[PDB]
């Protein structure tokens, strides 16, 4: 798709056999989703840094789908006010900024 | 331009007769720049909210230029770890996400 930016770029995503809402965020390095059971071995990761860090669980090589397009990459699972699709997944989707 | 997302989408911008580096951030509603003198009447604005708020100065109808393209909109001036080009300016630039 071509997504304009007059509203927050919230999308429905498929992940872990569930459906979640998430924000397409070019300002975020990583993808962070709250409250999802994922397969494989995880390891703790500290993210943030500005003001403090939050501990999350890092799962690698997870498949997500957005607007019919699949992407494989790392998903961090932990508390987040909004679920975030960061650049690690946007690159796998072939997503660009255009103006 | 067409900007891929393998690195942070940092750009050079012209604002206030200066040059600044800033991040094109689809996850941000607003544009926030540190340390720039801007014309007009400002008013304080509280931004953030997740964990606390930061006070900034809101200046309206400011002209910026990115990659040769001008855009007019609100610029918030205050402390920020990275200067942010948010959706209010990305929309004025005609910037979309494409995949």
């Amino acid at each position: 798709p071509q997504i304009t930016l007059w509203k927050r770029p919230l999308v429905s995503i498929k992940v872990g056999g569930q459906i979640k809402e998430a924000l397409l965020d070019t300002g975020a390095d990583d993808t962070v989703i709250e409250e999802i059971a994922l397969p494989g071995r995880w390891k703790p990761k500290m993210i943030g840094g500005i003001g403090g860090f939050i501990k999350v669980r890092q799962y690698d090589q997870i498949i997500i789908e957005i607007c019919g397009k699949k992407a494989i990459g790392t998903v961090l699972v932990g508390p987040t006010p909004v679920n975030i699709i960061g650049r690690n997944m946007l690159t796998q989707l072939g997503c660009t900024l255009n103006f």
